[PDB]
């Protein structure tokens, strides 16, 4: 039937790791996203679903932000955004981060399904397409890919 | 469009690692599987698709063999088998292994899709459901889980 839970274990070679959990109680309902990370520089870090669930080559094969609606990069709350745009994960002074959001664009089913794709957490802050740079409207100018993982179906 | 390529990076804490690549030409056509491993004890190792793409608790969270047809465990060539049954990976004296197979039951699309699920390589040989042991018809009596990874969509 409809997928109601998913998970993503994120790793890399930068000392950053984390786990993302997703719930979707109805086939077209909002998805609850919960993430925990460690090893991050204090502050904001870009967090998005990328197109491919290919983590080989140190996250460099994950592709661009997941964008089935062919839009420019934006903030999760914006009408204009990539389906994969989940904004920023905020790390405290200790390098740990807790993230929670309810999103209506990503899904665990249908065309916006993130199952089998990648979650990526970035080196720098996602400017939400508001930075004024060319990269702002593509990547949010979030810099390098610190950790990634493929999104898998979870028990429900 | 339909998925035509997938990849799975397998890791663990047992010194074993590998990578599996999958290709599928049509939505429900056969899937070509190619896998490479290192760090294995010489001999045969059970290799299957497990139901959940969850590796938060090592490979234990991956659940049991993927079995949408609700059959007993068997060899890939058997009529009675789990969709997830891919037989054995053979490791040489150097601990390396190469595996190739074309399978008609697993898919990268539809109800038998393995996207978002987990590939697992085991400690021992899969008896293909013929060993006459308690777990023969359940897991092939392949023992522990050496390495695993979630199956992601790859660039066509
Ligand atoms: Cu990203
Ligand atoms: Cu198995
Ligand atoms: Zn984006
Ligand atoms: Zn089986």
């Amino acid at each position: 039937g409809s997928n109601m839970k998913a998970v993503c274990v994120m790793t890399g070679t930068a000392g950053v790791k984390g786990v993302v959990k997703f719930t979707q109680e109805t086939d077209n309902g909002p998805v609850h996203v919960h993430a925990e990370f460690s090893g991050l520089k204090a502050g904001k870090h870009g967090f998005h679903v990328h197109e491919f669930g290919d983590t080989t080559n140190g996250c460099t094969s994950a592709g661009a932000h997941f964008n089935p609606t062919k839009q420019e990069h934006g903030a999760p709350e914006d009408s204009i955004r990539h389906v994969g745009d989940l904004g920023n994960v905020v790390a405290g002074a200790d390098g740990n981060a807790v993230y929670n959001a309810t999103d209506k664009l990503i899904s665990l089913n249908g065309s916006h399904s993130i199952i089998g794709r990648s979650m990526v957490i970035h080196e720098n802050e996602d400017d939400l397409g508001r930075g004024g740079h060319e990269l702002s409207k593509v990547t949010g100018n979030a810099g390098g890919r610190l950790a990634c993982g493929v999104v898998g179906l979870a028990a429900e």
